[PDB]
């Protein structure tokens, strides 16, 4: 580095090692990500400087994009934790309801404000879902899918997780749509409130697989063009839906309609941030703060 005094290694993310920073200039702290071939790709450099301008409470503020030396940063505004840890660590007792209902509804804000200015995250997972201890929940590298591109393994050669992958594109579809990311998050719900991963998939298929067995092999019916999709096969297994009352317990029937609505296999029936905002499951919605030891 040479004006980032490093703090500690946070790990290695999708794109590149991530360090927290100490901004020596300003003694700012942040979250410097070096991102990963030779040149750097300048659409890619037009692409991540708009996202400067993307700001909310509910997404982590990139502070600058940094192309020196043919090398390329990203600093980004710092949060103490991430949704994984925290769950992982409530996993005893559970997180309560009243703050997976205020979770949910920052996050959905957070969707409602990027959709609205038609940028998708497309590759949303607890460990981007950042929080403080003021109750905040903030979504981490929207845009940086459609800057980047998403990779089967990360430099370091980990797995990505296709758990929160939404059908459409397990299927092939080229053109993703805002929906994505309200499967991912509906995802993301489901998990808070069992303590397990909704579609745990360990492969394309098995992942494929997994919705189906919950959802129901989706047909005609259900998702209009789903046969015509790229990698859909006639051969795939025919499974019955299963009961949401069965999928989240005991989740009540407010939040169960919601997750439905999220979860529908159609991406154009699937609920828009917009309107998930208005559910009646955020009737009583509060924002309480966490019980965070840093
Ligand atoms: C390398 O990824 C592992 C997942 C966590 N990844 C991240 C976690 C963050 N904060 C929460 C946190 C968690 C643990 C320690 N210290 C801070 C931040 C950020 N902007 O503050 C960035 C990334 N990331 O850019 O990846």
């Amino acid at each position: 580095m040479e004006n980032f005094q490093k703090v500690e290694k946070i790990g290695e993310g999708t794109y590149g090692v991530v360090y927290k920073a100490r901004n020596k200039l300003t003694g700012e702290v942040v979250a410097l990500k070096k991102i990963r071939t030779e040149g750097v790709p300048s659409t890619a450099i037009r692409e991540i400087s708009l996202l400067k301008e993307l700001n909310h409470p509910n997404i982590v503020k990139l502070l600058d994009v940094i192309h020196t030396e043919n090398k390329l940063y990203l600093v980004f505004e710092f949060l103490h934790q991430d949704l994984k840890k925290f769950m992982d660590a409530s996993a005893l007792t559970g997180i309560p309801l009243p703050l997976i209902k205020s979770y949910l509804f920052q996050l959905l804000q957070g969707l409602a404000f990027c959709h609205s200015h038609r940028v998708l995250h497309r590759d949303l997972k607890p460990q981007n879902l950042l929080i403080n201890t003021e109750g905040a929940i903030k979504l981490a590298d929207f845009g940086l899918a459609r800057a980047f591109g998403v990779p089967v393994r990360t430099y370091t050669h980990e797995v990505v997780t296709l758990w929160y992958r939404a059908p459409e594109i397990l299927l092939g579809c080229k053109y993703y749509s805002t929906a994505v990311d309200i499967w991912s998050l509906g995802c993301i719900f489901a998990e808070m409130v069992t303590r397990r991963a909704l579609f745990p998939g360990d492969s394309e298929i098995d992942q494929l697989f997994r919705i189906f067995r919950t959802l129901g092999t989706p047909d005609e019916v259900v998702w209009p063009g789903v046969t015509s999709m790229p990698d859909y096969k006639p051969s795939f297994p025919k499974w019955a839906r299963q009961d949401f009352s069965k999928v989240v317990p005991p989740l009540d029937e407010d939040g169960r309609s919601l997750l439905s609505q999220m979860l529908h296999y159609d991406p154009n029936k699937r609920i828009s941030a917009k309107a998930a905002l208005a559910h009646p499951f955020f009737q009583d919605v509060t924002k309480p703060v966490p019980h965070l030891r840093l």
